[PDB]
């Protein structure tokens, strides 16, 4: 009898996950924002007060966007008229309040359209980028004194990202490091002058008469790539007229010898950097640790002091070289890194010695490393019960690698599977998230004992509403392909029934490391479709896939569009030999690298899949930008890798597309993965006379995601895959 | 007849028509391409030979494209390294073959990318166009002379037209005119310096890394429009050593008040040249009379045998000014003109006199004057039997104007009623060319007597496979809405039978002057739909429509998508009064100004048509150029016509397509009308929430006319109109 979880329930956001963001501000209070007034909290004891009140900023006469408070607590940062360029970046004007007056500052204002800001981590320095160059406020209501003078619009970058460093190298747009001092600024230029542009045409407003033409400097796979170099200057000494000095730190000699990345900067102590550099060819990286020189006031990186990473089995890292996290002085640091068993585990470096020790090990994987403090090392794994698709904190001892406590595990274990962890200053507290498999739940906690404080959030309110529909339930399990386990999940429809056959669809991501079985909990377009359609929505973790070694994760090296893809078809193939679900009805879809699969396998000539969704496909390697592309693939030459990037485009497979319904979808402003992309899969079919059905987003980029085009993608899909289906 | 006229029939010209192109060289002969050889035809007596046999060119090495006979019979211009640009421009490699020897000329060749290329009109001079200058030749062998400095590509163009002018105002890309004599070449230059540039991508093959952007100047409505100058220089005083001496004529006082075009260019003698201008408010053109002046050297164009013409109730003419048809000595010249009733009729002008003779009058018009000798004119309209879309050549004695004989109206009655006709020099001779109703037919005749003289081409071949095939038949008649005669066709399925009820598609276009109810013969996609899927297209000829006078052609001036809109729609609703029509299954489809139509109706509300097929549509009158766009609609400013502009389009009646189910279609490098105008549609539909179907056609133009994309729309669109239509 109660109602069913419904496509306009996902769309208009009906049911909504309480969530609880809060902001450490030192090593036992946090801020929180509670009926839009800033709190700060205590967390010992959970009294709380207004930090600004709700209030303040009523009369101001914009609309505020975000905000950040000075660290030593003088002064807060207001963001207002926002507007977004890529992922990470944006325009902003700001203003400055002055907390220990009700004022606003007047002079000397950071100006409109600047792109970056931040204050140092001690104190109340500031530091902006404006037009690309660099400017430093020592005092809020002083002149600003100006760093650099090269900035220009798409060709140099002064303390700011480019388009691929912002969305591949540092997920940032940011390149501005501040001493934990507040002493010296550092900072990153790039250099896109030869970089190749992307144009691609944006309409705006029926107003617009002409058309207007985005050019982007983005380089495809193989293209000429962005140079970078590196600076530090003293923030302690400048002068209000006098041009200030940048010292430059060259890359390593094993570096400049091509092309290479910057790919990580890091304090270790109020003298010592550490830069972490990457090669073009992703095999190789090198972090170089530099220190401060009293005399010279230069920065020397001892060659004997580097610490050096290698991989014959693929690449390095995941997305990236893994982060160095330094003890408090900065004589050793730890990080994750491959063991020789091919799984990912902390390793212990001291500086001047070359080795590292692994301090945890075994079929599983460290996912991240998240506080240090003299007693204990806490991380997050996938270890609790061999589940790769499960997330929980742990505690070592440093004083025995082999005491080693799960903090979370037990605390609630058949609600909570997948944490997340937030520790204060100095780890003295933690929030715990748990992301599911129940609703998700948020909590405080002190590191002394690790006892429970509270519990923050614990979505009651979801849970009373969610009582009223017919959820779908969630299947996490494993089938053997070839002597190894590959995991999978399932979103079954309410009142499931083995007995009968239910249409399937796969839904796919299933990238280079990527997870898509999982213990999260999620309200989405699968829950809709599984609740109200009666369909199971699948996704597997093949080959490629991460958290499972590097046996798993590299064996589509140098090889995309392959085992992958294969792998999604034999999932699909063993789910029909189950009583349950009905063969004559499956499907397939995903976006992106989803997209790509999803058209891979659709052309494979398999005969398993009826029909098939394919969102802003990648369609051919070459079109692609080059960190992402050539860390999986090499370089597109003859001399390297050519032959497999032409041998895993979507087109050359366009006559098998005659055994399927295929739609196409992609947003025409996609600066990402380029409306080109699914052009030249069209024109593929086109060519051969296959039909096929399509849908362009005006004016959308990757995510497809402002409120209208998002509900009207799952609207037409969901239409698509009902009369796939042959659902009224 | 058992089997039906198929898709695969349509698509794959099962079914030829055969066709008679031939070239008049002279009073009595024709040249004619039997195969790939050139023959020669005598037309007195209809003896032939080979002019130029298909195997002289074996060992040329390249595909000829075209070839161009010299007037005088001793040269050929072979024409390869065709490479398309807009509708006719295109630019190629030449090479010149000696007649009488048999040699090509291996001196001072044409160069390659040549942009256009002229015989002069008697002799064997050449004029080319290359990097947008004129260049001229005396003989094939020698230097050419360079006659322009001043060309610059997409902005300086002599003797060639920007992309307006080529499309919209000459109908070609050449802007040269040679005297008769070919003693003078004027010429017309074109300068875009402050046009704005349409920019759209260009995907090209899939090996291209990044796309290209493809940037045009193209005035869209109300923007800056190119300029015109128009020059002449006498060609047989050239020199190496000097410099061709170009002189200017000015155009009239009244042109030069504000933006005005060149509209037509006409030799009247081998001294006098008669230029026709119009304003940039399409009200008002002005023809001058331009002479020679031996001893100045100079042309003088006497303000007083300007003649004028406005038009009160609209614009001027039907897409343009009329043609003026200059007696032999070019004192005088007839031209079609609305008359008193607003029926478009011949009148005779004297040069210097005033006013004009109407030699034609009554309701029906006068479509165009196709020949001229000393005692009689001869001309085409829709006069027999009143049917405005029929069509028949007439001859007037000019010694008394009474005197009209119909010369084609009853060759073969029932077979042929709508013809064109293509005259020998002199008039000698004339080709008749009948399009139907029946199988198109083509005959010789002699103009002393208006004898036939011998059948060229009776398409019996494609009489007999059609007698195999279930064709459907066409019905042409007409409805009366207020006190007036409006025209339809229909389409019916063979063994039509008034007592079933049969789906209907109107095919639709209705722009400005045009017709689609006619008596013309086609194999095209309704033939499809009306043998194979039984369904009756029909199309109508409301207010707006051509050729049955102004009352009705102008009544939708300044007002685009009203009357012309409301009339498709009031026509569907008296088919369905007709009992033999399901009025569950009415659609709509059209492309270009049809599918702007389309547009508009389907999103009226008026409740009658279920679904409709929208291809590469104007949606806004902002977005289309200024030519076609200011004649019909006047400024878009809030002085002249804004209100209108904005009240007209497809965008502003999303909300309705609720009620219907579209498809839209757009090729993505379409330079005429913009894939902006459909993006701007799609987004339209998505902020309002209305769910449609689409697809682009990458690097397609207007006509998506590649073999391929030609056969993937009618395909898709096939599809679409059976599942609307519960047709299998
Ligand atoms: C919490 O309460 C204590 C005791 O009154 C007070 O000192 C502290 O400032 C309070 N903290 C907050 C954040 O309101
Ligand atoms: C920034 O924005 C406002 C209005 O846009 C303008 O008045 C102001 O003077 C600009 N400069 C600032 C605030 O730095
Ligand atoms: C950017 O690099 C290019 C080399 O192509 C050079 O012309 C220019 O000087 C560089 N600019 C800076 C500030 O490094
Ligand atoms: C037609 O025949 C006449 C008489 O022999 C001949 O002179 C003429 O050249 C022929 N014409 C053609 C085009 O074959
Ligand atoms: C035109 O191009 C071809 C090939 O590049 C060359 O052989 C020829 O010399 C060029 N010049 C001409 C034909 O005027
Ligand atoms: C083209 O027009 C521009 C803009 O008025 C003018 O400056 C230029 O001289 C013109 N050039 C020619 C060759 O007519
Ligand atoms: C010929 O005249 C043009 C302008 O009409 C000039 O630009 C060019 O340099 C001249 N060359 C000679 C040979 O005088
Ligand atoms: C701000 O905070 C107060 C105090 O809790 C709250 O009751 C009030 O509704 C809030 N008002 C706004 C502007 O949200
Ligand atoms: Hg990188
Ligand atoms: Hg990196
Ligand atoms: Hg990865
Ligand atoms: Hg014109
Ligand atoms: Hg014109
Ligand atoms: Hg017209």
């Amino acid at each position: 009898s109660r109602k069913t979880y419904t496509l306009t329930d996902y769309l208009k956001n009906t049911y909504r996950l309480k969530l609880y963001s809060l902001r450490w501000i030192s090593d036992h209070e946090y801020l929180y924002k509670q009926e839009n007034n800033i709190l700060v909290f205590n967390a010992e004891y959970g009294n709380s007060s207004v930090f600004l009140e709700n209030s303040t900023f009523d009369e101001f006469g914009h609309s505020i966007n975000d905000y950040s408070i000075s660290p030593d607590g003088q002064f807060i940062l207001l963001e207002y008229n926002y507007v977004k360029q890529w992922r990470h970046s944006y325009t902003a004007s700001y203003d400055i309040y002055d907390l220990n007056k009700r004022q606003l500052i007047t002079e000397e204002r950071i100006p409109n359209n600047t792109q970056w800001v931040t204050w140092s981590p001690v104190g109340h320095k500031l530091a902006y980028v404006w037009n690309n160059d660099i400017y430093v406020k020592i005092e809020p209501n002083l002149p600003s004194y100006r760093i650099t003078w090269t900035g220009k619009e798409d060709i140099i970058y002064n303390g700011i990202t480019d388009w691929v460093y912002e969305e591949e190298v540092f997920s940032a747009y940011s390149a501005l490091w501040w001493s934990p001092n507040g002493t010296f600024l550092a900072y990153a230029q790039f250099n896109d002058t030869e970089v190749p542009l992307i144009e691609y045409s944006f309409y705006s407003d029926e107003s617009l008469q002409y058309p207007k033409t985005v050019r982007v400097p983005y380089p495809k796979a193989g293209a000429v790539n962005p140079t970078v170099k590196f600076f530090v200057v003293n923030t302690d000494s400048l002068s209000s007229v006098t041009n200030a000095t940048s010292i430059q730190i060259t890359a390593p000699a094993s570096m400049l010898i091509g092309d290479h990345y910057l790919c990580d900067v890091t304090w270790a102590t109020q003298e010592r950097i550490s830069l972490q550099w990457l090669r073009r060819i992703q095999n190789y990286s090198v972090m170089d640790i530099c220190d401060y020189d009293e005399s010279s006031g230069r920065w020397n990186c001892l060659v004997a002091r580097q610490h050096i990473e290698m991989s014959t089995t693929g690449w390095v890292g995941r997305f990236r070289p893994s982060e160095p996290h330094f003890t408090l002085d900065g004589n050793s640091f730890y990080k994750i890194i491959s063991n020789e068993e091919g799984y990912r585990h902390i390793c212990y470096f001291q500086i001047d010695k070359k080795d590292c020790t692994f301090i945890t090990k075994g079929t599983w994987e460290v996912i991240g490393i998240e506080a240090l403090t003299s007693d204990y090392l806490y991380y997050i794994s996938n270890e609790y019960k061999g589940m790769p698709g499960g997330r929980n904190l742990y505690k070592i001892q440093l004083s025995d690698y082999t005491k080693v406590t799960c903090l979370s595990c037990e605390l609630n274990p058949e609600r909570c599977q997948y944490y997340s962890v937030s520790f204060s200053k100095e780890a003295k507290y933690y929030q715990l998230r748990c992301s599911g498999p129940g609703l998700p739940l948020y909590t405080l906690h002190s590191s002394v004992n690790d006892k429970g404080l509270r519990v923050l959030e614990d979505n009651s309110a979801l849970d009373k509403m969610l009582q009223n529909v017919q959820m779908p339930s969630k299947k996490l399990d494993f089938i053997i392909l070839n002597e190894t386990k590959f995991w999978y999940q399932m979103i079954l429809p309410p009142h499931f029934d083995k007995s009968k056959k239910y249409p399937l669809l796969l839904d796919v991501y299933a990238g280079p490391c990527s997870q898509k079985a999982d213990t999260v909990f999620r309200l989405n377009w699968a829950t809709y479709l599984a609740s109200t359609e009666n369909i199971i929505v699948a996704s597997f973790d093949g080959r490629g896939s991460g958290y499972q070694g590097d046996k798993i994760m590299h064996a589509i090296n140098r090889r995309l569009g392959t085992f992958e893809v294969e792998d999604q078809i034999e999932a699909a193939r063993q789910f029909s030999k189950m009583g349950f679900v009905d063969n004559k009805r499956i499907a397939i879809w995903g976006w992106s690298y989803g997209g790509y699969v999803t058209s891979m396998v659709l052309g494979s000539g398999s005969g398993v899949f009826k029909c098939g969704i394919a969102v802003a496909p990648v369609s051919r390697w070459e079109y692609y930008d080059s960190v992402y592309t050539e860390r999986y693939m090499g370089l597109p030459t003859p001399e390297d890798n050519l032959d497999h990037y032409r041998n895993s485009t979507v087109m050359s497979r366009a006559e098998n597309f005659k055994q399927v319904e295929y739609l196409l979808i992609h947003g025409t402003a996609d600066d990402n993965v380029h409306f080109q992309q699914s052009a030249q899969i069209s024109k593929a079919l086109v060519d051969v006379g296959v039909d096929f059905q399509a849908m362009w987003y005006t004016d959308e980029d990757h995510g497809i995601a402002s409120s209208t085009a998002h509900q009207h993608i799952y609207t037409h899909m969901s239409h698509f895959i009902k009369q796939c289906f042959s659902l009224p």
